[PDB]
């Protein structure tokens, strides 16, 4: 064990040889890159590198295997001094882990030449000509049957719309074919959510067809019918980032519901009380002034009934304050996670 | 005195020995500890340590027991040279302390086999199965004497409901008293809020029970049935953190309600004297328009009466954005309080 | 001019004897303070203080005078190694510009002993006991002023009232003598705005009562007479930190009037023409949809009409979303000066 | 290339020959600037300025041109330390533009005697007295174009309003004449927005008369009448600042709308659905409660119909609920922009 000298402009480091050794791969680990750096009259090694950098590169050795960048040095200045001293994409991968940007995987693509033509085209709207027909074709089509389905609903119509609305059904199912059929790997298409909400924007249409040809599950299927909607997050990144953040959330959701359950019991409980002794009053139960509570806390404030006495004026005030303060609590949490997901993309 | 030198990987350091003597615990206070470290030829010791954490170190020893960590160096890295250097546990706490932990408390147990599973079956529900099954059956028993509460005062039904309200109050008590009688100290159990709620959840149904088998005061204590709802507390974390939020936040609420009732006073003297002069108004005092200002300026924006002139219009437009900025300026020292004690769970 | 050399603690600083004369009062300055510290045999001054603090206070004679703290060093730190240079109480002065803390002043007393008490009792109530008790009655004689105020304008009794208020007007008048005759300087009395609002509480009383024993106009009276809210101002601190803040912040509230106007006028002008064609529509002008266009943009939602056609809910869609990034624009500008002056307290 | 010594101050610096030449207007590039500097007897160069500079000033020469301040040095004390070493104004100008302060355009002039004079008193208000009083007569002529706008539209009108319209589109096209000709190059005059909305505000009078002196379309030409007040742009400086924030965010503007569509489809499909089964409800279609969503959703809460079921009423409370997070995603963007623009001005 040789103490070893190594001037960093100026800026001189002294480490036992042992210290070097631990790394071969490094340019001071082998003894034949870094002779060369070496000077024989002052027995030190000169680069002429930035003097920030090389501390925390020293560490590296020491704690066999660490990489941290210094808060005083850019990221782009350490990187090419961790390039220049060879540390290696494992180490350039750990600093990178480090920064935060652990999103560096790849998608595959079909193994034939006539499948990866047909996968391209369906996934990828980025490449060719035909890639965005079918892109501008499938939104219009999405957008005719959101149409449709309100169309329908309305009492002067209540057939053409079994024409539009069995066109739209065949060319949701016919992209979904081609997209199953070429798809390079089978294991994965089953765990996509867009394909799930494929399939569920498919199924309802084959059900009503089977039992109407072969009240309340009726009013299910009619309200399933809605999730039509949702295929618009495929050609929509702002969605896709909306789902992310709602996901990333869920805590925060319970939290909101549950501190706005609490006020709701609390501030109904208390207006019928002071309500009570007035005839003019129009809450008559506890049950009854659940609606209040819920738009007054919101401030929406319809106004299920207006409060009649001094009492009931009081709370009500206190309902209007309480439910702001409430509702902004959990709030800036959900929106950090939107700005997060949302200013990664850059 | 003699100055003695320390390398730390290349950057010196240099100090007197009385300013080492000082503390004698740490590596360098015993002679023959640091002795090993000590380099004949150069007279230096060598440590192959991190050059940043050295400095902090060494103003230790030279401000008599002051710590702190430089802002250049991750948390971590600091603990594990101020364990090396043999510090102390009394040099961590400070530093822990600096940092903004200081929840090391470990609540005790019973001294006894018997009374140590009481406490721990009811205390801490992530032991056991039977555990889990005390808290889910105590979580149900509170929301159906919730429900309960609100549907007693339902009209078309003003017994089921004493069975199912003595039921619950037969649970409550029960559960009281073995919480009371396996605890390790009863000089805590009375200053422990959610007992003090236990008592308050049970205490009218045994007073109006006695005066009842022996009216504003009776609607009194009907109001104060309505804190069964906060033994929901025991069960919620975010409730709790709720409780900590605003007892932190008691200056900016009453500042709160102080701005509200400046701005009332004001708008509804400005409002009344524009209306004044017309028929139509609605507005016949000052105290009548409290309520129009309190809604105008909290946005639930019922409106006790629509003004009716220029002047009561252009005050009304004055109010709906005094209320706004009245608001929304000691709101987010609540939402901070919030946050700190929230991420102080991670 | 011959260079001088300084370790502090190993770091060691080179300068020119020159550097250190131009400034004489410090402990380098003069050579028989710092001639202690001087060592023969190395030729070097010797400092065991904080390597990074010295930096900053070489660069003090270097610039003649220009004074910081390094971003990694806490101002204790700093301060304390100021004092050991002795750079002075002007250097110390200017850290503490630098650090913005600049409110040292320190208002006087009457130069008298009968003077000193009565301005100490009125002026401070944190002194003696009477003092707590003329701010307690000061209190309650300005509330009950102001439900004199409002009990007044009632329509079930339009004398007592004239006795409250001529005893409340006595008191006002009284300790505004009191405090003038007993002020150390007459200079200042007409400058402060507390004392202005105390002579604007008492004029309207007497200039009636002149008048009287000697419409618009009288209505004006009236209206002047709510400033007595504003008598508060000196007993609260947060009404004192929210006037602070309205002085501070007076181009932002320009600024939100200023777009709430224009956007007023250009959702008014579209709301009409879409419902110009539809006889059941409520819009019969331009200045008629300016109240609507207000409580839609502000979210009060009063509605001084509902939309009845296509066009006109889509503009009506539109102004809701308008108002609210309106609005929300130039408020955390003046939620920044409130925070700013808020914690400037601690 | 022989190594050569630079002191700052005790921090010594040591670099090869080849690496000060690459650049020779530096002072250490010229042999001759920087031989003075050199000091015989040492073989170094010693200057008294500030040590952490440095290192950022050898880094520039290593790098080929790369200049960064330390995150630890005041941008002041290293503006100087750059002129001092006299880098260049091509270096400063690199430096200028990693602070992020890019705005040094300087706007010509009219190459004449008369002509700058005209351009001068139109496009600079600050010059003289003449200058402020166009501003002013400027000012006022558009609050009364705006007036006679609204006041034509009113009732009991439907001639004065003829003549002052008339002598406002005069003195429009007048300063749009002499700004025209007056102005030094005409190929910027027609990129402007201002002189465009200037043409915009003075066409369809012209239009108006062409056509009347030679319903749907009169209606579009009414509705264009009312871009005369965005002549106010010219004067106000917080309306530039908000055109340039609307410019830069327009993406999360379409982000807005796009969830707001999606909000309101998903709750108007939910809302109806249970409702269908009570006779005394409102909502007949689809189509029919987008109102409803609207103005719950953005909490101004007219309410188009008030539910009457249970299930409507809990959709109802989720759809207050999910506008506020909605909305509240894509505006902090927006007032970041509005942030950013708007304190560029110091
Ligand atoms: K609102
Ligand atoms: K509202
Ligand atoms: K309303």
């Amino acid at each position: 064990g040789e103490r070893v000298v190594i001037n960093i402009s100026g800026l001189r480091f002294e480490t036992q040889l042992k210290t070097l050794c631990q790394f071969p791969e490094t340019l001071l680990g082998d003894p034949k890159r870094r002779m060369r750096y070496f000077d024989p009259l002052r027995n030190e090694y000169f680069f002429d590198r930035n003097r920030p950098s090389f501390d925390a590169i020293l560490y590296y050795y020491q704690s066999g295997g660490r990489i941290r960048r210094p808060v005083n040095v850019p990221i782009d200045i350490f990187s090419e001094e961790i390039r220049f001293y060879q540390l290696g994409e494992e180490a350039m991968e750990k600093f990178r882990e480090d920064e935060g940007f652990l999103r560096e995987e790849e998608r595959p693509l079909p193994r034939r030449d006539f499948q990866r033509q047909v996968w391209l085209l369906f996934e990828y709207p980025e490449s060719s000509g035909p890639a965005r027909g079918i892109a501008i074709v499938s939104v219009l089509v999405i957008l005719i049957s959101i149409v449709i389905f309100c169309l329908e609903t309305l009492p002067e119509f209540r057939d053409p719309f079994f024409v539009v609305e069995t066109l739209c059904i065949i060319w949701f199912s016919f992209e979904l074919l081609v997209r199953f059929f070429a798809c390079p790997s089978k294991a994965t298409f089953s765990r996509n959510i867009m394909n799930l909400i494929d399939i569920v924007a498919i199924i309802p249409y084959f059900i009503t067809l089977g039992t109407e040809l072969a009240l309340a599950i009726l009013r299910v299927i009619r309200l399933v019918r809605v999730f039509r909607i949702f295929k618009l997050s495929r050609h929509s990144k702002g969605l896709q980032i909306l789902g992310q953040t709602l996901k990333a959330s869920m805590r925060e959701l319970g939290l909101l519901i549950f501190f706005l359950f609490i006020g709701v019991i609390l501030f109904s409980s208390a207006v019928y009380f002071a309500e009570a002794d007035d005839p003019t009053s129009g809450f008559s139960s506890i049950p009854d002034a659940f609606w209040w509570a819920v738009v007054t806390m919101t401030t929406v404030g319809y106004g299920d009934m207006h409060p009649v006495t001094i009492g009931g004026k009081i709370v009500g005030s206190l309902c209007a304050i309480a439910g702001v303060l409430t509702i902004a609590l959990p709030v800036p949490v959900i929106v950090s996670n939107f700005n997060y997901f949302y200013h990664r993309e850059t």
